[PDB]
């Protein structure tokens, strides 16, 4: 019509900008200069808008997109209105089935590069040269809830990476913990049904805190290992940038000489590991159910590209049987103290999608998509997965041509004798649709395996045994890995695990199920079991108190790589601070605060009791990002209250509650000058407290001290003190 | 690898060749330099073959495309064989639902151009300039049978043209007769269920010759006009090249002034009109159920492009009520004697598709696809069609993005706010998915209607009446048009109509249905009614004998434009002659025969009793295309038998049958020298018979006479004589 | 209304009648006294018609099933016509994909009974008791052509039997020759693409008589055994009644003791083996493309029930 | 049609009428009803035209639209009275 504002302010800057500074936008508009081979290959299907006429799908220009055709301006709508019917038809058919699991997920484009050639252990082309760059598309997800459920639920997270290599798509489809719940794929519908909403009423969404889950767990101790991980703060990551990734299964690397090496895949977050606390996570599902999705997108728009290091645990074929646990058992992890992770390469996620539906929702990842240089093993969970991903994609994406949906296409050549199916895009000119043929001189042709550009040939593993439906006896140990995990956690991590079990079991309506789980905990660790029992009003029996603890794992009592926090890795870049304003802020404080944060790549949001602007002591006009209620402390990592007319907000219950919530969730707080008046709301003593930064002004060491706390993520020593505060 | 022969017999010449001379091939390989804007724009999706490795759809090279992965070479197949499962999955899912009606069809690419600007009567961009070339894709079809049914059934034929214009796709979805069976779209499922295979047992395929069809006709006299056409030889076209097309409905042309002109659309076959005879068509359904599909493909490969002239019958809006039938009634034709067809442009079909499934099977034509400069009318059959074609495509082609299937895509721009849907190809970058919007300055934007490049606005027809489900009384006349058609036919055409009704009704099991049909015929014409009654063992009553004939149509008793044959327009270019060989043929006959045929662009096929070659009297080596039994006379337009050692064939039962059959089917036969020994088998007297060419040798005059017979198509004078030959 | 004839000759006799004597009818109207456990359990989804009002699928009685709702009797059809749109919508969506292979097929209900208990060699319940009667549904078919292709093509034929046993459905999915064309399932798409209509033009229907099939055969000698069968008169059976059936593969029988016995399955036509000749078969594809479907239906209606051992 | 997989959604148990439904519609994905009507079209004689149309009337009658008067040109236009 001519509907935009004259200043051009409807349009975000096509340049990196902090979160909240500009409206977010399709990736190709936001970052037009950020390219890779896959992103370039999608140009053929990207559709613009500006300066084009509005048409039907058939290209007929529409004159009046405001009205149906009727007989009289108050008359009945006419069936001949093809423009109305095409328009409503498309709308009526917008939806496709969501993924059966991991329906909720958020995705981005990036690139991967190896640090050195891995030719000695694998002929995989994408790992053959440090100068070889592989486009990726990554989706992170929750597990149980639908595509419209909340982000910060307690759940395992999915971490799936599509590598568009020169010799084929390799999908690495992993999670954020190094084991899974179950051993054999045949049980996946039972486990998933147990954790998903219960079938009579479809409650609860996004939660394992209900009877059927804990019933199944109580009857299937193989689940306890991943359940320990889920109940720990691992189940509630601060963001996808701050969690680990794992392939879980042992796979094989195959080199040019035909040697097989056992491998488990790791992703290490270069930003470090960090999680929420449960009360914060749960509240955040209400205040911002899109928190992780938003955080991912805005990090990328800001330039805080999520980076991950790919690492391999490598085990020689001759060492297959050298551990207390079976390598093929996906409920067991391989302790880094026994087998180190060797760094392999770096993955950087640097561009958001243009259209979430077209790129994210239709993306299809499947762990059967491997490339020469890789192979499978007989892990019975993996073995069944290979069937499932292909099968489910045929309904979810509407037939067997899902690889022609643009996000899914290989960047490399694909030719074969497959034809037809729904939505077929490729128009084949081969005279032949079969081989062997003479009529096209047998093209396209098979290719023998070889060191590079060769055909896929399976590693010739020996198979010997009878056709059985039987769990290997080597898989029948359930408690030592849970115990190993438990003992590796810090005291505050352990408390969080106790609290997770305690909260979940309290939602289980049938008391005998709670009892049964507590009994299982008593096989893992008596201290764990006692603390959970106490929280449930349950008394362990003398028999339970006497259950002997499970054996160590190959002589390991603990392994600190299993803790989120035991070995600090605190990166502050990309984190965010709430600044609580008043109507006459000390402009000197604000210059110091904002500049110090910017120097470390830490973002800020200026909050007030209303939107608009406030004016500082010296006339500086300050734009307000959000209100105290609008952007609660849940959404930030720390809080700073500069000096000024504090009486303006000391009376504001919202401002006080802001600090009390941030205090309760162990976040750093800094109070400059008269802001120290807020000490009383949070019961801070005159002399002070570790984790509260206070000075006459925001000058000197004030910002370094606050940033030091932010590097340590949360203020764990504050835990005994929070029990009392009413928040 | 080395499977093609080194001589190169495996690959057809990239140049026009006669039917049977080379193996047929994908259009882009056969005629790589036949181009138009649509065919060029499909290049992004054309996939080649030669010199590429065989891969999975994920781009992984396959080493052994001969074996499943098993444990041991005689062991069980393993679930981890992703290469097998992908290949079998795609195969398992190749099929999509066939079209509900017109499932059986054959298609080709071409182009249209107008003869002059039609801007005085329509602002349609494709009709504005004789230098505007519009790509087309045209699909011809039968109605009833499945996609696997036979071509030369007795049926109406579909003639659908997709015009890819600069202002939108216009689909002109017509048939080969100028009316339809029914008046209101609400009855379409009734009619189509009646004609389709009966629901208990699903018989018969591709035939209206069964009880339910004639039951419905007998009860719904509106059907009789199109039934007359179907029972005539119109129902069995020689080829899609030799039949007329009609839009059936009155539509509107709208000019820049906004004036509406009523129009009915016509296609005139520039090759002329020509049909098979019933016995030939029925036999052809068994010997070559692909006859018309083949004939189209091979005509195009030979450079014998199907050509049609677009014609308009134009009626001023003020003349709406000037006829004694209703213009909106699709069971009524507009006699050309009353409203002539203005010749408007020419369409040429000049390239076969590359892949039948991708381009023909997936093509989607819908009469609701119009463009500015065209509009609908209230014709109640057309009105309901508008709903159906959009609706059916949603399931047949798997969702609302069927316009992104390559063959269906407009060549002109399309931009709107529609999103998602199964198999969404387009990746939208517009910040906005709604209008009005400010965030993308309201683009894409509506366009006011105008003289050129304007938005679509419906013609503001006055609607006055009550909401009623009621047939207009103006539509309640059923016999006068059937009569006009009957009286317009030649005597042999009338006899073939009688024979069609008689043959169908003889297969109707319930005698009362046959009698009710003969009663309806008595309301049309008494001679027709008596002739059919007589063949059915039925005696017209006193009453039936005295039914008053229906009136003339605006004083017209007949209109020669409704006969296939009454007015000569015959043409031989692209027809075919079988030449019956012997072991020592008179080379001089062959040279003259072949020279004369080539001169007129008529093709020859050389037949004998075995494959291989024979040698002519003078050592000329003649290659044999097929055997007498392997390429029966059904498949050719005429038969010539040259001189030589006729004893080699004169006792060949098949050689005789060939001539008896061709004779039965009223085809021109030419006999040279010792070929005249065959005259005995078809009981021809020594003084000749019109339609049998015979001379001492195959001279220049002998060929001239034969080509004259071929231009008149069949020897109608022979009909009274075919009684007495057992073939 | 007055629509049926007064003498009642619109209605086929509900008793066995020879081919062509009466119009064919749905099995439960033609032979209402024939029953088996499976046919009896289908009764809850059978829908009648006599004396009922014509309705929408939501159960709304329709008054005028001859016309669309329009503004004026010569006016535009209105979008509010939900009776018209439901009717056209269901019509528009009648089709489902045909089978990838064996799309052309004809089927009938029947029953199976073993001569004696085979418990010594298999614990399969349907073979445990000469008194145990097992309902069946059997579909015979060609291989290559679409559902709308002709019956009497030269083709291998399918012979598929669904046994509704008390311990599960057993499907015996066989052909009318004892072997197949290929050795490993991986090549199935290759062989079937080769035999099916060629991908550029989709010709020919229902026939192996084209280049790509014989190309494949010439390059894959394993196909020669079944090709010999197909080129013989086995490829053109007189009717589904007079052909053999075979499971082809070796399967196992497992008895209560756990003993495996290797087994190949056979169907013997009790009407004897008989085939057409090629010229007769080809001509019949033209004159009656439904000849085998018709033959099967009409035999059953006449009481010449197909029997197999 | 897409959400419930085809035109037989009325045969999904929760959606089924409890009152009689009979017509000449056939087929469609997941067809549950097995029709025995020799006829799948009307008018038919072979089943004496059943199931039959029912005139409108006071009770148990066929649906007939209220015969509202329609007067106007074919327009894509918002009524001024809505503004
Ligand atoms: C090691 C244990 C497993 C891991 C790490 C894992 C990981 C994942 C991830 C990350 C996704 C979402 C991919 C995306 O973002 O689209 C996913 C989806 C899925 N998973 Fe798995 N999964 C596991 C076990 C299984 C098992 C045992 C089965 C069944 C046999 C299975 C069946 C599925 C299916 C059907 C989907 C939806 C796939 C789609 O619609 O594209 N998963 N899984
Ligand atoms: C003047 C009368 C009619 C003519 C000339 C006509 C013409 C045609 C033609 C030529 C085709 C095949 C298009 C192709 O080759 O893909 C076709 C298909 C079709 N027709 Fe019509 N038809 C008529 C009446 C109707 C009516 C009254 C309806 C429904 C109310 C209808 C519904 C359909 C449907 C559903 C298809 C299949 C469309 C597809 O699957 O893409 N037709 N028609
Ligand atoms: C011993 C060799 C084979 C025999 C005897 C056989 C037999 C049959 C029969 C009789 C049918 C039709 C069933 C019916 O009437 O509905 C059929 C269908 C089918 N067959 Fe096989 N076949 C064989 C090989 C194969 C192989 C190797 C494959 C794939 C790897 C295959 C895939 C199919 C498929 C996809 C259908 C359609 C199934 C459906 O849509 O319900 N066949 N086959």
């Amino acid at each position: 019509d001519s509907l935009a504002p004259e200043d051009g302010s409807h349009r975000p800057a096509a340049e990196p900008t902090p979160p909240g500074a500009q409206p977010t936008a399709p990736g190709s508009l936001k970052a037009p200069d950020t390219r890779n081979e896959k992103l370039n290959s999608l140009e053929d299907v990207r559709k613009g808008s500006e300066n084009y006429a509005l048409t039907t799908n058939q290209g007929v220009r529409i004159a009046d997109d405001q009205n149906s055709l009727r007989a009289g301006s108050r008359g009945p709508t006419l069936l001949e209105d093809f423009i109305l019917r095409e328009k409503i038809t498309h709308f009526d058919h917008e939806r496709i089935p969501e993924r059966i699991v991991h329906a909720r997920g958020s995705a981005a484009h990036g690139y991967f590069q190896p640090y050195k050639s891995l030719s000695d252990i694998t002929k995989a082309d994408f790992l053959s040269d440090p100068n070889k760059i592989t486009p990726v598309f990554v989706r992170f997800s929750t597990v149980q809830g639908g595509a419209g459920s909340a982000d910060t639920v307690r759940n395992i997270r999915g971490f799936a990476t599509k590598f568009y290599t020169e010799e084929g798509i390799f999908d690495l489809v992993g999670n954020n913990t190094p084991i899974f719940f179950i051993q054999d794929a045949h049980k996946f519908p039972d486990f998933v049904h147990a954790v998903k909403p219960e079938p009579h009423w479809a409650i609860p969404q996004g939660q394992s805190a209900h009877d059927t889950f804990w019933d199944y767990v109580s009857l299937q101790p193989e689940t306890l290992h991943n359940v320990m991980w889920a109940m720990s703060d691992r189940g509630i990551p601060r963001s996808y940038r701050t969690m680990e990734g794992f392939g879980i299964h042992t796979f094989r690397l195959i080199n040019a000489e035909g040697k097989a090496t056992f491998v488990r895949f790791h992703w290490k977050p270069l930003a470090g590991k960090a999680s929420l606390v449960w009360d914060e996570a749960q509240k955040l599902t209400g205040r911002d159910p899109d928190f992780h999705r938003r955080e991912l997108w805005e990090a990328i728009e800001a330039g805080d590209f999520p980076e991950y290091e790919l690492g391999f645990q490598l085990i020689p074929e001759e060492d297959e049987f050298k551990f207390d646990f079976d390598l093929l058992d996906p409920t067991k992890l391989i302790p880094e103290e026994l087998v180190p992770v060797q760094r392999v390469g770096k993955m950087v996620l640097n561009r958001n999608p243009d259209n979430f539906f077209a790129e994210n929702e239709q993306a299809a990842f499947h762990p059967g998509h491997i490339v020469p240089g890789l192979d499978f093993t007989n892990d019975p969970l993996l073995q069944g997965r290979l069937f499932s991903y292909t099968d489910t994609q045929i309904s979810r994406l509407g037939g067997p041509n899902f690889h022609e949906i643009p996000i899914n296409r290989p960047t490399c050549p694909y030719h074969n004798f497959q034809r037809d199916g729904m939505h077929r895009m490729g128009i084949d000119t081969n005279p032949a649709n079969y081989e062997p043929n003479s009529i096209n001189d047998n093209w396209p042709r098979e290719t023998p395996p070889g060191p590079k550009r060769g055909g896929f040939e399976s590693y010739q593993e020996r198979v010997e045994g009878n056709k059985v439906r039987e769990r290997s006896p080597s898989f029948g140990e359930y408690y030592s890995h849970p115990r190993l995990f438990w003992l590796s956690q810090t005291p505050f991590e352990q408390r969080h695990i106790v609290d997770g079990f305690s909260f979940e079991l309290s939602k289980v309506v049938r008391p005998y199920i709670r009892e049964r789980v507590v009994d299982q905990l008593a096989h893992i660790d008596l201290t764990l079991a006692q603390a959970v029992a106490k929280n449930l009003g349950i008394e362990l029996t003398d028999d339970q108190l006497n259950i002997t603890p499970p054996p160590d794992v190959n002589g390991l009592k603990k392994d600190p790589s299993l803790s989120l926090y035991a070995i600090p890795d605190g990166d502050v870049k990309g984190r965010v601070v709430a600044i609580l304003l008043n109507d006459e802020v000390r402009s000197a404080d604000l210059l110091a605060i904002l500049k110090a944060l910017k120097a470390k790549g830490v973002h800020a949001k200026l909050l007030y009791s209303r939107m608009g602007e406030v004016t500082a002591d010296d006339g500086t006009v300050l734009p307000i990002a959000a209100t105290f209620a609008g952007a609660p402390s849940l959404t930030v990592d720390a809080v700073i209250v500069p000096c000024g007319n504090i009486a303006d907000i000391a009376d504001n219950g919202d401002a006080n509650y802001y600090l009390m919530e941030a205090y309760k969730h162990l976040k750093p707080i800094a109070l400059a000058g008269d802001a120290r008046k807020f000490k009383a709301t949070i019961k801070i003593a005159d002399q002070g407290e570790e984790g509260i930064v206070e000075a006459d002004s925001a000058d000197g060491s004030f910002m370094d001290e606050l940033l030091t706390l932010m590097a340590a993520h949360r203020v764990w020593s504050r835990i005994p003190k929070i029990d009392k505060i009413p928040a």
